[PDB]
């Protein structure tokens, strides 16, 4: 008899129907062993230590204190019954290094005295568990260190700048390092809004016809927008800084109201004339097959999922064998899976939307012990969407529709090019003495390619034109006449940057460097739990205590924040993963400072204790948790203050015989920071 150990009973099942007779599969339930999390986990032996309740032995060389976590004793008592009764241990966890660590505690813990077999795998089909068990693989003990460096770098920070939080901004915080860079992400955004101020800005939207002078234009009539008064181009949106006031850029006219008016009325009567029209062929590639960070960001933007709900999905979808694994950033694709797309591809839309040759979507990922392919339907054959329908009905339904998403991005993958035309147009006309100029521009879709089986979909809060989207033009030719249908000034205002989504925090977080497959939703879903932002629709929002926090580390901590610093972080764990830097010498240089790291950093710095060691005294709580708003009309400053029983406005006015006295309103969640503007200070202050 062999015993295996995989993380969840869901695995358990479904490999031990794939191994058959002989073999013993067992759970683990996650991680056996962890750093003390209670004064109650260190054991008799090491009550003599001063560092046992941290849990790292700083001048040790950061020796760990692991210790069996109470909830999972029994777990480890009745695997270790169990491995009294045979011949040989199977470690089946996942491959990346969060399941390799796993492994390495099982055998800290269980000791096996009988042959050790590492099982590595990326899906949960027969031939794939078959060939693992046959082929095991080395234990990695880079990736272990880099888990466990990381593991130690959680405690440090949270055991140095959690005291901070506590003595400065609220009890019961709790530290996050990566946590409270994407909620400066958040934070900075909203901070743009409530400083953006809008400018306004006018041009003329023309209805044309083109069926005067050639009764077959398709479609007869077309709209176009005024771009040009006299040789000076008219203003638009991006002409605008974030003050409302032009760029430093070529000259521009700003119409208004009247300005543009004037233009329309001295124009209809009048007749325009095509100045220049140009066709452009454009061929879109398909998108890549998915990987962590892509298959989120669409569950999001189209299903509307959460990341955390994508990632539990995909972890069912995983252990059930529809899928490979969910925690990856390779978008490569095996010769069967491309076979296999492709064979669906021509089925389902026929020979001329396969692609002519097989498609390879490879980028260089982080390492490639732990990400082998991208996320795509598992088994050589994949399982089909009606056949996933039927067993993922009722309850499960989640589950088959991010199924169908990853098989129509896969296939989609395989596909041939969508083709169209690129069209544009420059139309004049006469207003008065000035000449005016009108620009259309259109897109046809001539072969929708891979579009017919998938289209990405457009960020709900940034909006945009989708891929597969057309606006079609007539054919035109310099010098025909156009007859104007209507003439309608048209006012605008700049519009404040879009708050972030789940979905463009996630690819936020990627572009810098940030996020890591295994922790995009564990980032997004915990700045929420700990209440540092919450969900206003699809947008997220920042909430006060977000900004008492991001405050005080940017003033007092900004290292810890900065977001080059923490990206060259997790780099430096993906070289410890690679075996191209020690976790002792990692751990030494950011903790007690060191020569190496990018320059400035906190290792640079002096290492994170002396950088958290400042003299706090000088760090005022009142300020920490007043954000100023703006002044009132009278000069005088308002500010949201974050007290113990939540928000309130607050100013000081003068008072019954003399001022400085402090005039108060509550606040609730109900008002968005960049909405409460002086308009509604000054509501909240009378009421």
């Amino acid at each position: 008899r062999r015993l295996v150990i995989v993380e969840s009973p869901t695995k358990a099942r479904k490999l031990a129907s794939y191994l058959g007779s002989g073999y013993i599969v067992e759970s683990s339930r996650g991680h056996i062993r962890d750093l003390p999390r209670a004064a109650s986990d260190v054991p008799a032996k090491y009550k003599s230590q001063p560092w046992a309740r941290l849990g790292v032995n700083v001048d040790a060389d950061f020796e760990p204190l692991y210790i069996i976590s109470p909830e999972k004793r029994s777990t480890v008592s009745e695997l270790r019954g169990l491995l009294k009764d045979v011949d040989e241990l199977y470690l089946a966890t996942d491959g990346d290094r969060e399941g390799e660590a796993i492994a390495w505690h099982l055998l800290e813990t269980l000791k096996p005295r009988i042959p050790v077999k590492r099982m590595v795998f990326h899906e949960i089909t027969e031939p794939a568990i078959r060939a693992a068990a046959e082929h095991p693989r080395d234990l990695d003990i880079d990736l272990v260190d880099a888990q466990e460096t990381r593991r130690i770098l959680d405690r440090l920070y949270g055991y140095e700048v959690s005291p901070v939080l506590w003595k400065k901004v609220a009890p019961k915080l709790s530290a996050g390092r990566v946590q409270s860079v994407a909620t400066r992400i958040i934070v900075a955004r909203e901070r743009d809004r409530m400083a953006f101020r809008s400018a306004a800005y006018w041009d003329i939207l023309a209805k044309l016809d083109a069926s005067v002078s050639d009764p077959d234009a398709a479609p007869p009539t077309f709209s176009a927008r005024l771009t040009a008064v006299a040789g000076r181009r008219v203003a638009t949106g991006r002409d605008f800084d974030s003050l409302g006031t032009l760029r430093k850029g070529d000259e521009v006219i700003v119409l208004d109201e009247g300005s543009a008016t004037a233009l329309a009325a001295g124009l209809d009567g009048t007749q325009l004339t095509v100045a220049s029209a140009e066709e452009k062929p454009y061929a879109r590639r398909p998108y890549p097959p998915f990987m962590t960070s892509t298959l989120q960001q669409e569950a999001s933007r189209k299903l509307r999922f959460s990341a955390e709900r994508t990632m539990s999905i995909a972890q069912r979808l995983y252990e059930n064998g529809y899928i490979t694994y969910m925690r990856t950033d390779s978008t490569t694709l095996s010769e069967s899976a491309i076979n296999a797309a492709r064979t669906q591809a021509r089925q389902l839309y026929g020979d001329e939307y396969v692609a002519p040759a097989p498609r390879q979507y490879t980028r260089k990922v982080k390492n490639a012990q732990e990400a082998h392919e991208a996320i795509r339907p598992a088994g050589e054959t994949f399982a089909t969407p009606d056949a996933v329908r039927r067993e993922l009905d009722g309850p499960n339904i989640d589950d088959f529709r991010l199924y169908e998403l990853i098989w129509q991005r896969t296939v989609a993958s395989q596909m041939a090019d969508a083709r169209g035309m690129t069209l544009s147009l420059r139309i004049t006309g006469m207003s008065g003495h000035q000449e005016v100029v009108f620009s259309a521009t259109g897109r046809t879709l001539t072969f929708p390619g891979f579009l017919k089986a998938y289209v990405e979909t457009v960020d709900e809060l940034v909006g945009g034109e989708a891929d597969d989207a057309e606006r079609r033009l007539p054919h035109l030719t310099p010098g025909q006449r156009l007859d104007i249908v209507e003439l309608t000034p048209d006012g605008h205002a700049t519009n404040p940057p879009a708050r972030y989504t789940e979905a463009s925090l996630v690819k936020a977080l990627e572009e810098l460097g940030i996020g890591r497959p295994s922790t995009y939703s564990s980032i997004i879903k915990t700045i929420q739990d700990r209440g540092y932002v919450h969900k206003k629709g699809s947008a997220l929002v920042p909430s006060w205590v977000a900004f008492a926090v991001t405050g005080l580390l940017e003033q007092h901590f900004g290292r810890l924040v900065d977001y080059d610093f923490t990206a060259a972080m997790e780099d430096e764990l993906d070289e410890i993963a690679a075996g191209n830097e020690r976790r002792t010498n990692w751990l030494n240089n950011f903790y007690f400072g060191g020569d190496h790291g990018v320059p400035d950093s906190v290792a640079r710095s002096g290492g994170l204790k002396k950088l958290v060691g400042i003299n706090l005294e000088g760090i005022d709580a009142r300020e920490v948790n007043s954000i100023k708003l703006f002044d009132d009309t009278h000069g005088r400053p308002i500010y949201v203050r974050v007290g113990k029983n939540g928000p309130y406005l607050e100013r000081l006015v003068a008072g019954d015989t003399g001022e400085p006295t402090p005039q108060r309103a509550n606040l609730s969640d109900s008002i968005t920071p960049d909405e409460l503007t002086l308009q509604v200070a000054e509501e909240l202050f009378a009421t």
